[PDB]
């Protein structure tokens, strides 16, 4: 199986793009993001719901707890697909809706930066993150990234389009701060991670500013070519 | 795998470190993994450890969950590493753990849940992580046996009074009964059902360590060497 993580800002179009891909090839399957599932039943998802709501109310009390549980749920859920899926397929591809690196170098790092996590919580999380991925998540190494690039302003409208109730307060500032970090890591590539192979990973950046729900062929053609390059 | 893994279990100040330390010297084939939190009680672990301990003491309701996660992680890292580091050329290698991932959760984390310093979402979340993660290690850290060092709260208090740490001097006798009770259920009556199936069939040796054993441990070790020859 090849592993491709699909990255991008909130409401840039990842769920939608990934649900277009999985429909196109028996060799293509998807791992959605747990935090995504949490946003509306097994024990993980009641913890997910409670913990999500707690995070909305008092993020500086709950950011450490949330981050450690979101990533754990992602690490476990990517494994459920990599060890039990695409058994009878010729050129398997598993497409991750975000990654263990999104968890750390976008969201957790941004919470540390808005002081939702104190120094020690952040230092426990990075050590907890290094070890949890290296003990259990080795097989998760990514063969490439797809960055669905959407201006901060495109994203603000798309949460409006998504018309979810709890997400209309999101200031362009919050959405802009995630954008800058997304730009630094994947486009300008000025971010340093603690993972050496992430320095070299193939990366495909896709301008997803124009809507693509019924005009996505050119985007899908780029993915096919990018995949061949692996 | 060929290394025997034995937990030493006991309440605070029962004398586990004293025992462990005695044991390491009685044989070149006998090795010990000190409990990471006891050390905190200077790497980045000491730094992080140092802080969350003081934060934990300062406010149990805020830091209990964070502390419990890091203590159990730092423990697993000592344990899996000693496996790799010592006893590669021993014909009769035994590794003594100062406590286990079971005491983390079944003594300490449960206690803190029962005392409302972790809410339900933190305790089930903590339990989720412990369950799944120890189940990745199919048999690796899993115990060959357990040695219960059974003392009284008073001895432990008495022994707290002797250990000479003001930072502990205020630990209340009432907390010990609670902790002591949790040990007796798990290690004496065997009524603590857990979610690690092999445990209920892990042999337990119980030693009463109320009598001062420091100059006079030979009996205690005979019972340990007797126990090891049946595992
Ligand atoms: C529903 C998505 C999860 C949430 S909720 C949230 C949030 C909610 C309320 C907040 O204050 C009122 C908030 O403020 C953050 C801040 C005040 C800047 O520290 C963040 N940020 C986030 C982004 S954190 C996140 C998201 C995600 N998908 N994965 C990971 N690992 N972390
Ligand atoms: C992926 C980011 C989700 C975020 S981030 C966020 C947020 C971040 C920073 C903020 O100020 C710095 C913020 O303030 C919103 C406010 C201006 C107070 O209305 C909200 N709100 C949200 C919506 S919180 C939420 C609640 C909920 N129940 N479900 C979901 N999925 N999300
Ligand atoms: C960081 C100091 C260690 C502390 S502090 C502590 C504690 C401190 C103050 C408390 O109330 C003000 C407290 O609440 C008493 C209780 C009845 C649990 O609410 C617990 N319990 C503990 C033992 S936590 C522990 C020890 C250990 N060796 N291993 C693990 N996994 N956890
Ligand atoms: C492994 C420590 C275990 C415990 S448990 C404890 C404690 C727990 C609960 C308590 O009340 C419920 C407690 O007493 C606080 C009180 C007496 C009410 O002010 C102390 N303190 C401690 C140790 S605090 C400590 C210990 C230590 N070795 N070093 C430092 N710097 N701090
Ligand atoms: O080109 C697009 C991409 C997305 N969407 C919609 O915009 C919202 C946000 O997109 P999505 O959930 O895919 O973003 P994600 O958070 O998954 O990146 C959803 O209601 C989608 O149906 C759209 O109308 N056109
Ligand atoms: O036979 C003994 C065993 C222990 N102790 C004392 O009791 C205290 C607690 O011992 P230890 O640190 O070994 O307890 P642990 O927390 O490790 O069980 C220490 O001051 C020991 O010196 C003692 O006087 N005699």
């Amino acid at each position: 199986i090849k592993k491709i993580s699909i990255e991008g800002n909130i409401a840039a179009g990842k769920s939608t793009f990934v649900n277009i891909l999985k429909q196109l090839s028996e060799d293509w399957e998807v791992v959605p993001e747990p935090v995504a599932r949490w946003s509306n039943l097994t024990m993980e998802q009641k913890n997910g719901g409670n913990v999500l709501q707690m995070m909305y109310e008092k993020p500086e009390r709950w950011s450490f707890t949330f981050q450690t549980y979101a990533c754990l749920s992602r690490i476990r859920a990517q494994l459920a697909s990599l060890n039990g899926k695409l058994k009878d397929a010729e050129k398997p591809v598993l497409f991750f809706e975000r990654s263990v690196y999104s968890d750390r170098y976008i969201f957790a790092s941004n919470l540390y930066e808005s002081e939702s996590m104190n120094e020690t919580e952040w230092t426990i999380y990075q050590d907890w993150h290094d070890w949890m991925n290296n003990q259990f998540g080795q097989s998760l190494e990514l063969d490439g990234i797809i960055y669905l690039q959407a201006t901060p302003e495109t994203c603000l409208h798309r949460i409006y389009l998504r018309g979810r109730n709890e997400e209309q307060g999101i200031p362009l500032e919050y959405l802009e701060k995630l954008h800058y970090k997304h730009e630094s890591w994947l486009l300008h590539r000025t971010l340093k991670t603690n993972f050496d192979y992430l320095q070299e990973v193939p990366i495909l950046t896709l301008d997803v500013n124009e809507d693509f729900k019924d005009k996505y062929e050119s985007l899908v053609e780029k993915v096919k070519e990018f995949l061949s390059t692996l």
